[PDB]
């Protein structure tokens, strides 16, 4: 449950989603949106630990290692696990139209 | 593309497969599995800029923001994406067993 909710709801050193806005103009240079002019898309960021999310079998092994081996480079990466979409208006011409953009919004990170 | 062939035969600064191995008994402590002794798992680990294999719709879009914002944290980060199995034997008593431990070898990676 590596969760807005959880992960917001505390300071947290380990793999966490974390607060990120972005402004389609300023940041993708996106000039083609109508609304919103940007959104709060989220990052994934934090160590992987052992027990720490560790889903595939390879993370745990890779998780396992780590620690027998401290300085190693060698570690999960925390990433996101549930994408949500984003809605939006762009102007076609003078016609408006709703597009619904999948998986632009990280709701849940994991460790792999 | 970002597999053990690419990777391995060249140095890559990007996201990229990086040689590991991994002994049984020293690493993770198993007393239990009796061939092989370790094996050679390997890891993911570099940078992902943009076009750089990126998956998901959220990774495009993450890293772009990344090209208009330099030293940003927010990132796709290097992780496997193709896992290959291990074969081994360990006894039961004095009967050998022969089993495949599934996803044990990373193959290749992506940035997600």
């Amino acid at each position: 449950a590596l969760d807005t909710n959880y992960c917001f709801s505390s300071t947290e050193k380990n793999c966490c989603v974390r607060q990120l806005y972005i402004d389609f103009r300023k940041d993708l240079g996106w000039k083609w949106i109508h609304e919103p002019k940007g959104y709060h898309a989220n990052f994934c960021l934090g160590p992987c630990p052992y027990i720490w999310s560790l889903d595939t079998q390879y993370s745990k092994v890779l998780a396992l290692y780590n620690q027998h081996n401290p300085g190693a480079s060698a570690a999960p990466c925390c990433v996101p696990q549930a994408l949500e979409p984003l809605p939006i208006v762009y102007y076609v011409g003078r016609k408006p139209k709703v597009e619904q953009l999948s998986n632009m919004i990280v709701r849940s990170c994991k460790c792999s």
